[PDB]
């Protein structure tokens, strides 16, 4: 019997009077933590654990107990129980920062791994025994000072799993020099090109930024957002990077985007796009954006990342659309987004992110959404220099055969109204050019009939918002859609319907649009004033199963994660349904339209 034999040489390391019996008894008994750990476990830890507290004066023995003491406790659910046996006794974690600090390699080293472990697998726990043992941060902290790479390096997966999820520890560790050490380490294992230390060290900064806005401004006012730019400084090659280095850049951009994070405090993502224009950062990023050679899945996250670096900063807008392709007729940024983003062909996620730099290129910017706009308008300021304008890319994608392209431009142009009186008012003077024999039609009436053509869903979601911000807050806008007389008699009809349930959501946005059509009437034109409208749904639909079918909107499926997210990453096309900003409109009317057609009067 195995549990006998082990209990001998459990009472030779506890009983036997020599050190040289206890520590070739602690090396066997090492022999059996490996490929027979449980009794060792559930027998021998208590042992080791005792020679750990006496015999320190000998470190083989001691690195020979620390050595199956983690073979008990790793993994590589055993490893979790035994942690949980482990610690049961405090004062059995605090004698392990003790041990650690010796320098001794084959102390150091276990002590090290095993005090890893028992982070992953109890992180809150061990965590909260170390942040209260006096200089308890501080010894793990010196691990990442030790001259010996192999500790450096298993140090800074020791503070990985020492800061998870642990505020008041992230904020000990950047007090004590973490990130200008974390970024010199960065720098001297060649930024990234280094192999996987860097990828752990962007991991322990993710820790330390990610959720902590306490570190995030000590970050921004300790001036280590300019030691991101060299990381980004990336051109000597552009053709094979390493899936190293890929790993590395996409880790270095996410942590460039929690700086800017839509959800931070506003104050803080504000200031931190300040700097990152003032350092040159914004600016390198552009640079790889323009660039030839760059993998798609590191190109992707550059533009998603300029996108949040830009996102409501007029001086960072106003700097991105300065930006050039380095072409014969030179040709902005901007116009380089657009082509994407209505090209069939290019991938769904570029695509995407081509859209979210778009609409945060737009977002509180009237002076961008006024430039895009203009491009429609019959005004012939000198357009050429580049002789494919913005706005005649969007058209092109709004009446292209591919829904995609239609829901992407109709979003897009909703970007460029959004909160605009002005533009609002300038694009309804907008005339398609027709192919021969059709007669003349508004920019607007040829959104609204393309609604009734056998278009797929997709087109008239987007079409749908579109026509929703276009005619919010925009009385005139009402006027010249209530004017023709298809509009009102087509809206009624389909959303009077008994339709399956993918069709609800297309009746859904036409009551919202009637319902702007009488909240922002202005009674102006006599065929269709307010009262005439809410009679109409009274009749045609019935004002009950009116407001039941707004509520089809933000009841759908993939309407609160759109409400949610301000990022339009759909996982696939048939996602691509809800815009994020249109999903603060449905919020802000559906209850004072609601209110307007119940009134009796």
């Amino acid at each position: 019997t195995e549990a006998e034999t082990i209990q001998k040489l459990c009472d030779r390391v506890a009983s036997s009077t020599l050190l040289d019996d206890r520590r070739n008894a602690v090396r066997a008994l090492k022999s059996l933590s490996k490929k027979y750990r449980l009794e060792v476990g559930i027998q021998a830890m208590e042992h080791l654990i005792h020679v750990l507290q006496t015999d320190r004066s000998d470190s083989e023995i001691i690195g020979y107990a620390l050595d199956t003491l983690y073979n008990i406790i790793s993994n590589d659910d055993l490893g979790s129980q035994f942690t949980e046996i482990f610690i049961k006794q405090q004062e059995n974690v605090t004698l392990l920062l003790s041990l650690l600090e010796e320098f001794d390699f084959h102390v150091r080293w276990p002590g090290v791994k095993l005090l890893t472990s028992l982070l992953k697998q109890l992180g809150p726990q061990v965590q909260q025994i170390i942040l209260v043992s006096p200089m308890g941060v501080s010894r793990l902290m010196d691990l990442l000072a030790d001259s010996r790479e192999v500790i450096r390096n298993d140090g800074v997966l020791l503070l990985q799993a020492l800061t998870r999820s642990n505020g008041a520890i992230q904020k000990i560790v950047a007090f004590e020099n973490a990130f200008e050490r974390l970024l010199d380490i960065i720098t001297e294992e060649g930024n990234s090109d280094g192999g996987i230390v860097v990828e752990d060290c962007l991991i322990l900064l993710q820790n330390l930024l990610k959720n902590n806005n306490s570190n995030q401004n000590f970050f921004k006012e300790g001036s280590y957002i300019q030691r991101m730019k060299p990381w980004f400084e990336v051109g000597d090659e552009n053709s094979g990077w390493s899936a190293q280095k890929v790993t590395n850049l996409h880790l270095m951009l996410q942590l460039v985007r929690v700086l800017v994070s839509p959800n931070n405090p506003p104050g803080a993502t504000s200031s931190c796009q300040k700097a990152m224009f003032q350092c040159g950062l914004l600016q390198q990023l552009c640079t790889i954006l323009m660039a030839t050679g760059v993998p798609a899945d590191i190109l992707t996250e550059t533009i998603n990342t300029v996108s949040e670096v830009i996102r409501g900063c007029q001086v960072n807008q106003d700097y991105f659309a300065s930006v050039n392709a380095p072409s014969n007729p030179p040709r902005p940024a901007i116009v380089v987004l657009l082509m994407s983003m209505v090209n069939e062909r290019q991938p769904f996620v570029l695509r995407c992110a081509v859209l979210y730099c778009f609409q945060c290129f737009l977002y509180k910017n009237q002076k961008g959404q006024g430039e895009i706009v203009s491009t429609l308008l019959p005004s012939t300021i000198d357009a050429t220099g580049n002789t494919v304008s913005a706005g005649q890319l969007l058209c092109g994608g709004l009446f292209s055969t591919d829904s995609l392209s239609n829901w992407c431009a109709a979003v897009a142009l909703a970007h460029a109204l959004q909160e605009n009186a002005t533009q609002k008012e300038q694009l309804l003077r907008v005339q398609l050019a027709t192919s021969i024999g059709n007669p003349p039609v508004s920019l607007l009436q040829q959104c609204t009939n393309i609604l009734s053509q056998g278009s797929k869903i997709q087109t008239r979601v987007g079409l749908l918002m579109l026509l929703c911000t276009w005619l919010s807050n925009c009385p005139i806008a009402v006027t010249h859609f209530l004017h023709n007389s298809a509009n009102v008699p087509f809206l009624t009809g389909q959303i009077a319907e008994n339709l399956g349930e993918e069709e609800q959501l297309v009746q859904g946005l036409c009551a919202l649009l009637l319902g702007i059509s009488i909240y922002f009437n202005d009674n102006s034109l006599e065929t269709y004033m307010k009262e005439k409208l809410k009679q109409l749904i009274e009749k045609r639909i019935g004002k009950e199963n009116f407001i039941e079918k707004l509520g089809f909107i933000s009841k759908h499926e993939l309407y609160s994660r759109a409400s949610q997210k301000p990022q339009p990453n759909f996982p696939s096309p048939e996602y691509m349904i809800f815009d994020h900003e249109f999903t603060k409109l449905v919020k802000e009317l559906e209850g004072v339209i609601t209110k307007a057609i119940y009134k009796s009067s």
